[PDB]
């Protein structure tokens, strides 16, 4: 079984995020040996969400103001339209992301995580899935939305819902791992 | 002031609409003597919302399968995040926003109800402005997003937030008229 011991992921979200989107990953990777830290635009507790039903409190680790990624291999993007819708316009949140191209880090996003991505410049001439509602908005920024289980391009993992999470899981460690 | 008596407006809403863009511009067309159909997805009951809570239940005047846009003048596109990401892919709602486009009939939206006009091929070429947060989507998609409390591109009027729907409600009854 692969070990992540000593990979670090940073966890993007805002309130609104969808919960089993952080905590689904956030397990699996903890399981394999990884540290897994909460990132938030503010400090205290971030909100998750179980659909459209606020959710459980998370304490958040750290600001987007305050991150760097020299700390953290990969980045997670979980979903939740609320936290997806707000996180995408936060210039340090683009900032992370940019980064983590830049630097070749492993990003894995989920449902309607994928704006931040798309807002950042970082879609154009890249292959990914998503929920289909962003598809359009995808494809307008000039990626390659495909409908897949769990897309990869490079470093890039995307999967379009909850369902896929397994499968999710399992081809983010495949990565991280490299 | 102007009459509106004859005319009849289509709201196009799905459970997740911020409850306030229905209700505020339906009562100032009612007020004008126009009139206003609430048409959904669905039979029986839509939910509006109050920012993230969902809250008041509004009586569905008519289904988008059963819907024709000859007995509309024009539509209206409340936003709400949940809402505008699930009527976005509807390709009846999609059909009634190019019906209204290809006869010259106005539509006015806001805050994030644009993600329909995007969806269904609407926004280029136009000027339009939105919630912030789908700047990059019009802009991607062809459109020229722009910053006005109301912004009017022919018969497309559009505003930003549920603070601007006095003056989208007052250029709405204008550009109705004619």
């Amino acid at each position: 079984t692969q070990s992540l011991h000593g990979k670090v992921v940073a966890a993007l979200v805002t309130d609104g995020f969808e919960q089993v989107e952080l905590t689904g990953p956030k397990k699996a990777l903890e399981d394999a040996g990884a540290t897994v830290r909460i990132l938030s635009d503010k400090a205290g507790e971030v909100r998750g969400w179980n659909h459209h039903q606020p959710a459980e409190a998370f304490r958040v680790d750290g600001t987007f103001e305050d991150a760097s990624l020299d700390d953290y291999d990969a980045l997670l993007l979980p979903g939740g339209v609320i936290n997806s819708d707000q996180i995408r316009s936060l210039a340090k949140a683009q900032e992370l992301a940019i980064r983590a191209e830049q630097a070749s880090k492993p990003v894995a996003v989920i449902c309607h995580g994928a704006w931040l991505l798309i807002s950042a410049g970082l879609v154009q001439g890249r292959t990914l899935t998503s929920w289909p509602s962003l598809k359009d908005d995808i494809n307008n920024a000039g990626g390659h939305w495909v409908d897949q289980e769990v897309a990869v391009d490079g470093k890039l993992v995307s999967s379009r819902k909850p369902e896929d999470i397994p499968a999710f899981n399992r081809r983010f460690i495949e990565i991280l791992a490299g």
